[PDB]
């Protein structure tokens, strides 16, 4: 029942280590510039607020109403949607990965920095999709929950390595990447739902990929002061990331029943276009787009080799990975554990 | 709308430094030593084996009995149930507080050492406690969902600091007395569920104390081997965390109704007997009769000072503790926003 490790070395600290002070010193700015993508909890939406009220009279008709629905919603969507939960929901391993980040850690669970009490406030405001996500499903009762929270114990257990090497720099590029990309399957996932007819559920998602966006507008803004304060240094990182591929923060996942769940599951994805490849190269040519490095000069004989790849990237991802559309045209059926051994087009 | 933050100063790495050595040595050690209180996720139970099973013709009669037998819980036990849930579900707190400590850091969050592949996989065990607990408490609809969440938002947000200072020995004794009070938390929800006619929920904290239960034996067995490799150095922590009272991961509760939820919350643990200022004093108790610190020889001058500190301390703390009884015979009756702002005696 062995599950998947991932296939490159350890590569730890991989950042001129007096750097910690660039961070350091950007406390105070952080506290004027990202510490307002904060809502005060007081006026976040909580879970509750999406699925029926248990201390209504209506629960009932509540529940019912959820589960007629859901039957209209076809067995291929809950797959993609059970794969987003479970990222959603392997979310103790996320405060850990930012806490690998050498200039911005939290060095006590309570640390009174900046970047610390983001870090602690953004997990905050992450954790309820899980919560949502999952009891949406579990009423829905269309998925197989023992085998999600296998899945889940599975990937929590092996966390996961996104190679950025405890560098504030890489990390904060791949969480800009990231959280982009899970606001582009969310949205569709929303999309989708509302298509299918149950714009509770889109709702859902309508919500949760709208913290997303927020938290983007976060991580886009700390990578583009670095832009300025180290242009050379973090185009060489951001670079770095892309050499490297953006491996989404689930890959390992395992159901006990399949070796290539992630593959799977992503194949999935695809179909239905809830996060394509085309996707991929978009939030690659938007953060050029977004970050104008595209625009900047004065560089290294490295750094001006590091932008001509990063920015005619896309075009190149675009092509190459569009012929991965012709190959879910005929494409095998194959069962998923998370919905009882049925069978979804691949 | 103010949290509470706490109320000491910041105090890292507060141990010779060096000693990243001892615990980088322990490593084979640590595999046969403490991989074993892992059961295979295979061999785990989920969730799902203890709720309403809602892909089933049952579901519907399930939640209805689960629901009708929760009216039989009063609300005091469910404010105490609702505290463990809440600290439960924290649990992102607790992998970070657990990677500051030093010499057993996960460094990429996937790293192949004995003590990050411990910590990943202790805490996809604790973390389905949370799923558990979570949508027991929705289902029964006896308590505020909304308010419940909204707390923990507060909690995530301002993690805790039960002063370790990245210290693996401070760390690992906090642990092992922690760990042993949710045991004996979870042990009396359970009695007391059982005596209430809910055997189903009794079962719900039978099994989550249980795996309390198996973690306290992998931590007092980390701290026994630390009581041989340094004698001296481990009372020293020893006496260093009995000085500084062992705060539960809890105490920064916030409703955004309540600036003495933690304090109130555990009025009312205590009333009922789930866990009392006595209990306190039997997990050092047990801990000083376990370790054998009582038999310990060749001490420094202050390490002699720390064990006679720590050794006749139960003794003291059951008795000034004591008359903490005789307040709660003639106690305030109180509201609590987790359960729709009713009252209970604290
Ligand atoms: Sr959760
Ligand atoms: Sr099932
Ligand atoms: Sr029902
Ligand atoms: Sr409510």
């Amino acid at each position: 029942f062995m599950p998947p490790r991932e296939v490159h070395v350890q590569v730890t600290h991989s950042m001129p280590p007096q750097k910690i002070e660039i961070f350091k010193s950007l406390d105070n700015w952080a506290e004027e510039n990202i510490l307002v993508h904060l809502k005060p909890v007081e006026k976040c939406w909580q879970p509750q607020d999406f699925l029926p009220d248990p201390a209504s009279d209506g629960f009932d008709e509540q529940v019912r109403e959820l589960r007629e629905r859901a039957k209209e919603i076809p067995d291929d969507y809950f797959v993609v949607l059970v794969g987003d939960m479970i990222t959603e929901e392997a979310l103790p391993t996320y405060q850990t990965m930012l806490n690998t980040l050498d200039g911005v850690r939290d060095e006590t669970g309570a640390s009174p920095t900046s970047w610390a009490i983001w870090t602690r406030a953004w997990t905050a405001e992450e954790n309820r999709h899980g919560d949502l996500l999952n009891k949406y499903l579990y009423l829905s009762g269309r998925v197989d929950m023992r085998q999600i929270e296998k899945t889940i114990q599975y990937l929590i257990g092996s966390g996961m390595d996104p190679r950025t090497e405890n560098s504030p720099y890489l990390g904060f590029i791949y969480t800009s990447f990231q959280e982009r990309a899970t606001f582009i399957s969310h949205g569709n996932t929303a999309r989708q739902a509302k298509e299918h007819g149950d714009i509770k559920l889109a709702q859902i998602c309508g919500t949760i990929a709208a913290d997303e966006k927020r938290h983007e507008t976060a991580y886009t803004k700390i990578v583009e002061k670095l832009f300025e304060i180290d242009p050379d240094g973090t185009v060489l990182a951001f670079a770095d990331m892309m050499r490297k591929k953006i491996s989404m923060p689930a890959h390992l996942m395992y159901d006990g029943r399949d070796d290539n769940l992630f593959d799977h599951f992503s194949a999935v994805a695809q179909r239905l276009g809830v996060y394509t490849a085309k996707d991929y190269a978009d939030i690659l040519e938007f953060l050029v787009g977004r970050w104008k490095v595209d625009k900047l000069t004065g560089l290294s004989a490295e750094g001006q080799k590091a932008q001509d790849y990063v920015c005619r990237l896309p075009p190149r991802i675009r092509r190459l990975e569009e012929r991965a559309q012709g190959r879910a045209k005929e494409a095998p059926t194959m069962p998923f554990s998370w919905i009882f051994d049925r069978q979804v087009k691949l």
